[PDB]
């Protein structure tokens, strides 16, 4: 008896391709790797109750790949599959609203999501790829499944590795507008004299070496080809967020000084991350978890700041 159904293969969820399958034959037989709401049913043969259903598969003609890189922004061969794959597990965990926030509950290491979430939702950005925007506006609304699955696909992470929060902020801002941000630096080493800079979309938001906003107005130490110590200082910047970062140091958070920042407690191998943002007073949103303060000190690693435009008065 020849036995069959109709589904439907897509590679971003709404761009259907009707398909009859045999459900004599696997789906890996006859679509290559095939997934169902993140699930890989590739050797797995059709049930009754897969007529009609939705199934993710590779892009392997020239329709699919077209919807592919324009949903995603991506040709990497590998990214679907590793959306799927992390996918069927942030399907799973939870994601509580935590004093107006989307959070996500702590597992599976994913503390860095939280706060980067978190920190998404207190700076204004827009992204780019269709894909981040859709899973980005659900996520907002309290299903960040698949938000979480697509930073985790975008930042080559799979669910329980340890990540970064700098490095994960670095990625999404690749796939966001930042092409108005501006920024312009001047180092001054008394040996060489002066050098100014000027740079552009992520790099000109994103700081590594201090994270003080003050103290990059006023100046900070770095090195110089002559052995001699130069200041950097801030010229010029225009931009709704700066975010500032170093290595993890104890370091003191005052109420209404500053957006939201990141703590991290641990070591390179292994650590925590916990979430702080100053609204009325400081609230530390660490997963599920909230607690508050008037003050605040602890191993800080990021902090963002408001910004629009501000000019130097250094002359
Ligand atoms: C450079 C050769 N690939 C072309 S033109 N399409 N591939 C698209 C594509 C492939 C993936 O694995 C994930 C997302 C996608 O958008
Ligand atoms: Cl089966
Ligand atoms: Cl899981
Ligand atoms: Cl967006
Ligand atoms: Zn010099």
């Amino acid at each position: 008896e020849v036995r069959t159904i109709k589904v439907f293969t897509t590679v971003d969820n709404i761009n259907l391709h009707t398909q009859v399958v045999d459900m004599s034959m696997t789906y890996g037989q006859q679509f290559g790797p095939t997934y169902l709401d993140g699930a890989d049913v590739t050797k797995i043969k059709p049930h009754n109750s897969h007529e009609g259903k939705t199934f993710y598969v590779l892009p392997n003609d020239d329709t699919l790949r077209v919807e592919a890189f324009e949903y995603y922004h991506t040709t990497d061969p590998s990214f679907l599959g590793r959306y799927m794959s992390a996918l069927n597990h942030t399907k799973k965990w939870k994601y509580p609203q935590v004093n107006g926030l989307t959070s996500i509950k702590w597992a599976d290491n994913n503390c860095y999501l939280a706060t980067a979430l978190l920190t998404l939702q207190q700076i204004e950005l827009k992204f780019n790829p269709p894909a981040l925007q859709d899973a980005y506006y659900r996520a907002r609304a309290g299903e960040a499944a698949n938000f979480c699955a697509l930073i985790l696909a975008y930042c080559n992470k799979t669910v329980g590795e340890l990540g970064d929060v700098r490095e994960t902020m670095s990625y999404l801002f690749q796939h966001a507008n930042l092409d108005s941000c501006k920024r312009v630096l001047n180092v001054v080493c008394k040996t060489c004299g002066q050098q100014q800079t000027t740079l552009k979309g992520v790099e000109a938001v994103m700081y590594m070496g201090t994270l003080s906003y003050e103290q990059f107005k006023k100046g900070v130490q770095i090195p110089c080809t002559c052995g001699k110590q130069a200041t950097k200082y801030l010229v010029q910047q225009e931009s709704p967020f700066v975010m500032m970062s170093a290595p993890p140091a104890q370091y003191e958070l005052k109420h209404g000084t500053f957006t939201c920042a990141s703590e991290y407690t641990g070591n390179y191998q292994c650590g925590h991350y916990k979430h702080i943002t100053s609204k009325e007073t400081l609230y530390c949103i660490d997963g599920a978890l909230l607690t508050k303060s008037s003050e605040y000190k602890g191993p800080i690693t990021d902090v963002f700041y408001k910004e629009n435009s501000y000019t130097t008065t250094i002359k």
